[PDB]
Formats: structure tokens, C-alpha cells, sequence
């Protein structure tokens, strides 16, 4: 069957920790007071939660209240434990409180409010310097969570709140996040279609932090080439075909060979044969200002089929693409 794989960094971070750190099921929640928060307006709804803008009446500060639905069940404890483990980390959303919602009867997470500018309006209007600056800020969050033994598993533009006026960024929505344990097989039904790594698309379960680096690569490609999204699949199968039209089929078949993966036979009639395209094929008069040799070299090292071959978050922070960003 498939050959096993391990992360090449932060491999055994959880194994050395007391079970209290990663055994989220045994965690005991410290409940705050629901009366401290007044709901102001509904912001949105996910498949597992409802999100509201609210006011913390004990300091008149704006907050966000995420009311979890029952569908989460046992997974609610995992999100709370991850948020508490990561609290204070660079560019990680701050969990301010956990209260019991009176109406729902399920847990409500209270977060610091970020005055965000919508990604459809924003991440496609940034200058070359701002793409580099915000990417560097997202990498600080990813290196922190990976160093803490956690994979986000849902990196995408909707999950990055940016206050552009204040040049501040937060990585949010830790509801799919998981603790990395070497040798563990994980669910491949994570991340959003356009940001799913090839390991998810070929049903390889022993993935790691490097999944977040593929998703980050997809975001970078969309910003530098001004294409939303970069890999525009119609479903999870066509998603892999879209990737193969760019990266080629030979390196895809080499990846499947290396990990001894059984590729779903439905790919035999749709993948075709493709060669890797040079990154300059995606450059045009509208996006040429955002493209440099350093941006293309960086993107090339994130968008690799072999998850073990992608840059780690710390290696990405060392890349020349970021030499122009004030540190
Ligand atoms: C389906 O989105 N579920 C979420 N998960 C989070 O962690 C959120 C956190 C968050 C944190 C700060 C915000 N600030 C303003 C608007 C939305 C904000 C959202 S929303």
C-alpha cells in the first residue's frame, strides 16, 4: 500500500509534550460570562457555526462571537484547545473568551475584532510591496502554529483578516486545525477546493504542515498573476487536472510512484498528458508589475506535488523575495 511520510520539521513536537497539550478531549473549558457580550449584527454563517459582530459591554470593545452548531460535536474541544495553545502567537487570532450561548445551548467563541477589508476588493488590488509584506505576516503565523505542532488545514483568503489601513493581519478559522502526530493518517476532506494540496486530491492521508504551504502557494499565485482562483477546478477531480495543466503530469506520476499511491481510476480518462509550463506563461501586461524573478522562484518552491519538497514556513521567510520587506 502507500509508503509512510513524516514532516521534515517539528516532527515530534507533540510526542515530547504532556498529553494535556494535545489531548483536547480531556480539556476542561473555563467558561466566561455570556452577559458581557451584546450581539450587534450577523456577519455570516459557515456549515458548523454562525458569526456575529458584538460589543464587550465591560470595556466597549468590538468583538466577534462565533456560535458553534451541534454538527461540530466532539471537534469543538479541538478548536478551543488549539486556540488556547496558540494564543499570543504572531498574527494568530486572539480567543478572548468562551461562553455558553443561551439560545443555541452550544459553546460560543469570542475573538478580538479585526477591521478587515474584503479579499475580493483587497488581495487583488495590492502593490508588489504589499503582497510581499502580507505574505511575510501570514508566514509568521504559519511558522508559529507549525512550531507548536498544529496544521491549520484551511489556509485561504477568506481566513486571513486584513486591516489594510493599519497594516495588520490575523489568521482565523481554526475549526479544521489539527495536531500533527508522526505516522497519523488524517482526513483528506480538509481545506477549500481551490487550495487543496495534491496529497488531498490523490487521497494520501499521511500529510503534515506542508499542506498549509501548498495553500499559501495558491494564494501567492492568485495575487501575483491577478487570477482568482489560480487553479480553477469544477470539482475535486478537475482540481487535480487544473494543477497538472500547470505543473505537468510527469512530476505527478513520479509523486504517486514515490509514495506508492493508488490513483483513483477516474483520473485515467481526464488527466491527459501535460508538460510543466514555465511561470512566464502566466505573466501579462496587467500583472507584470507584481512579477519578479524572486516571486517566481518563491512560488515555484511552494507549488510542488511532493509535500516533502516544499519550502517550510521558516525556509520561506528566508527567501530573497522578502529581502525588500522592512524587518
Ligand atoms: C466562518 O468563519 N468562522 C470563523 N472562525 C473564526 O475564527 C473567525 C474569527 C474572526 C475574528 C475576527 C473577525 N473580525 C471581523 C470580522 C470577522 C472576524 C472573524 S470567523
Amino acid at each position: 500500500g502507500p509508503v509512510p511520510s513524516r514532516a521534515r520539521v517539528y516532527t515530534d513536537v507533540n510526542t515530547h509534550r504532556p498529553s494535556e497539550y494535545w489531548d483536547y478531549e480531556s480539556h476542561v473549558v473555563e467558561w466566561g460570562n455570556q452577559d458581557d457580550y451584546q450581539l450587534v449584527r450577523k456577519l455570516g454563517r459557515g456549515k458548523y457555526s454562525e458569526v456575529f459582530e458584538a460589543i464587550n459591554i465591560t470595556n466597549n470593545e468590538k468583538v466577534v462571537v462565533k456560535i458553534l452548531k451541534p454538527v461540530a460535536a466532539a471537534k469543538i474541544k479541538r478548536e478551543i484547545k488549539i486556540l488556547e495553545n496558540l494564543r499570543g502567537g504572531p498574527n494568530i487570532i486572539t480567543l478572548a473568551d468562551i461562553v455558553k450561548d443561551p439560545v443555541s445551548r452550544t459553546p460560543a467563541l469570542v475573538f478580538e475584532h479585526v477591521n478587515n477589508t474584503d479579499f475580493k476588493q483587497l488581495y487583488q488590488t495590492l502593490t508588489d510591496y504589499d503582497i510581499r509584506f502580507y505574505m511575510y505576516e501570514i508566514l509568521k503565523a504559519l511558522d508559529y502554529c507549525h512550531s507548536m505542532g498544529i496544521m491549520h488545514r484551511d489556509v485561504k483568503p477568506h481566513n486571513v483578516m486584513i486591516d489594510h489601513e493599519h497594516r495588520k493581519l490575523r489568521l482565523i478559522d481554526w475549526g479544521l486545525a489539527e495536531f500533527y502526530h508522526p505516522g497519523q493518517e488524517y482526513n483528506v476532506r480538509v481545506a477549500s477546493r481551490y487550495f487543496k494540496g495534491p496529497e488531498l486530491l490523490v487521497d494520501y492521508q499521511m500529510y503534515d504542515y506542508s499542506l498549509d504551504m501548498w495553500s499559501l502557494g495558491c494564494m501567492l499565485a492568485s495575487m501575483i498573476f491577478r487570477k482568482e482562483p489560480f487553479f480553477h477546478g469544477h470539482d475535486n477531480y478537475d482540481q487535480l487536472v487544473r494543477i497538472a495543466k500547470v505543473l505537468g503530469t510527469e512530476d505527478l506520476y513520479d509523486y504517486i510512484d514515490k509514495y506508492n499511491i493508488e490513483l483513483d481510476p477516474r483520473f485515467n480518462d481526464i488527466l491527459g498528458r501535460h508538460s510543466r509550463k514555465r511561470w512566464e506563461r502566466f505573466v501579462h501586461s496587467e500583472n507584470q508589475h507584481l512579477v519578479s524573478p524572486e516571486a517566481l522562484d518563491f512560488l515555484d518552491k511552494l507549488l510542488r506535488y511532493d509535500h516533502q519538497s516544499r519550502l517550510t514556513a521558516r525556509e520561506a521567510m528566508e527567501h530573497p523575495y522578502f529581502y525588500t520587506v522592512v524587518k
